[PDB]
């Protein structure tokens, strides 16, 4: 099936992984160094072993395209997965009042009476960067993400290069261009980041009409982030060959450190005992062309049959 | 043997590749996205089917971990690799004065009459720029090349970032991190730049005290190319690794496009019906530890026995 490549990943994870210490002081099991493609044209790698929401990654990569880079977006479209990195710089702010959330993370995952008051201020700052225009403006814009990185990346001489604009002309006038590259990771801005893109960069490549797209990533989640990373950026290679009058070729993913967290294992085994269903079909706009202009509405999966959702403890 | 990952990647250009077009306006059969790894632990992957020049891929190395951009220190060592490149920027200025030198490339492997006066010019721009110091300074500078990008990174702010020696540190610190990356890319010079990175990116990798190396090479000529891209990368994973106080594990070599020229089939051929010899040995000075201060000296290269060297025609 279609997903198998992400299976064999995470049973090579199991079987070969070192046991590598991480950051949110989670244990792991780690591999360095490994690549599966998915052929776009035998459906889109959603897996069906477990369901993924979809609207989330939809919404999230349409939010990249419009080189936004403030929560608001995401908040009206009921997409929270980056609301804590906002949250963040409220709380450390000096206009900031209300209960101590140092350490939020690994601290509302313990204490229940904590993880209560948590949901509270966020709930609270969902609402102002939702309202308040101006403190959106404050505190709902995370400055450098994707958005900014592919669409509007800061020159040293004052200006920002559409990194992704420039390289759709590319494909259009140079299709067999080996320089279709649109970077994400800058060494100025790295070393004072929260979160160094794990994306870093990708490289699109056409061959007999077909586009196909390469992603490196340095860092994934086999478990949580990887069913995620792959619905984007397979989304996104179907984008631009809709865009570029193309078809679709396959997705690589290449990675650099692949690992699944100590406390995903069980959940990890009991996904593999499942039987991959067929793979959805995706289905654009036919109508709109201008990728950087398109809505939710604009994109639609048809024949998603998914096994149900497996919950899963986040590593902080 | 230790070198069949590359053979194998030569036989898979050869049966799947699929004919694309280039920008030297030479045919070549093409692949997109393909990975191999050399353990560093069972030899050094210099190719023993055919004899690759270490004193070319140890010279250039080292110039690039000097951070230096200036082609006079090449040519000290007898180190032609990027001569080219300087030559150009003599010719197209207004002080050069000599014979039309319009497309020298694809023209010197054409008329041997042109090819003549080519190598004199040259071999005067050698001279000039191996004892006239103000030349060397304006035309022997390159600028921006891989010892400029991995140790002087230009900032918005006017600085300059030693993205390698601060990541040795980060290894020497947190040998665990994800975030050990170096890249080459930089999004405001490429569109100006005649040749932007080959290799955009590696990153380094430590686990049960053993270091590896992932390198993402955007393009590569099969058959010139790779010989010496594997080399150069699999030596400054041992330098880093010296440096360090590890010990080595593999060379992940990933591909972007992997290309053979039409010229090189016959050859690619003939090499192929070679039997690999067993690979040899790289010594390190175990005195001297600062990487960035070795010289050719301190590296050397025992049991290399290798198979004729196989003559072809560059691309241009
Ligand atoms: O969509 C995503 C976002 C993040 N990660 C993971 O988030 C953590 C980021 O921290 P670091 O290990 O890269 O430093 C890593 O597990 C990675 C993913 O796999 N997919
Ligand atoms: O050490 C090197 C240097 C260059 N190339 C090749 O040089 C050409 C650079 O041009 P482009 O196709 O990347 O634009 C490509 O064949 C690549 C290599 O394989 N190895
Ligand atoms: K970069």
């Amino acid at each position: 099936m279609l997903e198998q490549p992400y299976l064999d990943l995470a049973k090579k994870v199991l079987d070969e992984g070192h046991f590598k210490p991480d950051r949110t002081h989670t244990g792991t099991y780690s591999i360095f160094g490994h690549q599966m493609r998915f052929d776009l044209s035998k459906g889109f790698p959603l897996l069906t072993t477990k369901k993924v929401p979809f609207g989330l990654i939809k919404s999230e990569l349409l939010w990249f395209l419009h080189g936004d880079t403030n929560i608001r977006f995401l908040l009206q479209h009921r997409n929270h997965i980056w609301d804590e990195w906002a949250f963040e710089k409220w709380v450390k702010s000096d206009e900031y009042h209300g209960p101590d959330m140092t350490d939020f993370g690994h601290r509302s995952q313990k204490d229940p009476e904590f993880a209560a008051v948590y949901h509270e201020e966020m709930a609270k700052f969902d609402d102002r960067v939702l309202h308040d225009d101006a403190f959106a403006a404050k505190y709902g814009d995370l400055g450098l993400v994707y958005g900014s990185q592919w669409r509007a990346w800061h020159t040293s001489k004052g200006d920002t290069i559409d990194q992704l604009g420039d390289v759709i002309e590319q494909i259009k006038t140079h299709p067999y261009s080996t320089r279709l590259i649109v970077s994400a990771w800058n060494p100025e801005d790295v070393p004072t980041m929260a979160l160094p893109p794990c994306h870093t960069l990708y490289q699109f490549y056409v061959n007999d009409g077909k586009l196909s797209l390469q992603l490196y990533q340095r860092s994934a989640d086999i478990f949580l982030g990887v069913p995620f990373n792959i619905a984007s950026y397979a989304l996104l290679t179907h984008l631009v060959a809709h865009e570029c009058g193309l078809e679709v070729g396959e997705f690589i993913h290449t990675f650099g450190d692949a690992h699944l967290y100590v406390n995903h294992l069980d959940q990890i085994k009991e996904q593999l005992s499942r039987t991959p269903r067929p793979a959805p079909t995706l289905q654009l706009n036919p109508d709109k062309h201008d990728i950087f202009d398109f809505d939710m509405k604009d994109i639609k999966l048809l024949n998603y049959d998914p096994y149900p959702a497996i919950k899963a403890p986040v590593a902080v």
